[PDB]
């Protein structure tokens, strides 16, 4: 997931979470 929104982890692409644009870092 997703530790600045909690979207799913199958929602990141190309370095960044495509919901609410965080860093890859952030995933969890």
């Amino acid at each position: 997931y997703c530790s600045d929104c909690g979207a799913d982890a199958s929602q990141v692409r190309g370095g960044y979470c495509t919901n609410c644009g965080a860093s890859a870092d952030r995933i969890r």
